[PDB]
């Protein structure tokens, strides 16, 4: 399964050791990824869901659930370029854009 | 550098593709790790710093800073077993223990 996550987290299923491939990708590559297979959003902030929906051209719901990844899964991760103060949630796509972000693809094996 | 992080985040330096090895470890293995080489804490919640200091027997400061990892670095990650509501910070080691956690070692190459 391809998961879309709102941070660069690697929520691995216990019981196994893993090798993870990681690379940064463009918006267009990310768009192609989420267009050509089923994805599961675990995006947990409204503004992040709104921004990802816009840049990817698909419905990225705000779905604040715990997911675990295991062998064969992939993660599209939205990685904000700064660390936020404790408890702070960025409420606008405008602020997310000014802070800046990277899109990463993690492939779990 | 060995970093101690308060979530299972993989804050990779852009400009390169990576292979990351990941496995769960015991408290004793984690203790040995942080005892035998220099570490840099980026723990960003008081209760998590207090808990890690206790279980590892070393000073794990609360140091809420952005760090990036690259080839040759390792991460000791504290991974809480549940996802928290938006903006919520767990304020007691007692609650962290009841939720439960895993310690993961990520080796970045």
């Amino acid at each position: 399964m391809l998961y879309i996550l709102n941070s660069a987290i690697l929520p691995l299923k216990p019981g196994e050791e893993y090798t993870v491939k990681a690379k940064e990708i463009t918006i267009q590559e990310a768009k192609e990824l989420v267009t050509k297979e089923q994805f599961t959003s675990a995006i947990g902030h409204q503004a992040t869901a709104e921004l990802l929906s816009s840049i990817l051209g698909v419905n990225v719901p705000m779905n604040r659930v715990q997911i675990k990844v295991t062998h064969g899964d992939r993660i599209l991760a939205f990685m904000l370029k700064q660390r936020l103060p404790e408890g702070v949630v960025v409420k606008t796509t405008e602020e997310l854009e000014k802070i800046g972000y990277e899109l990463w693809l993690f492939e779990i094996q």
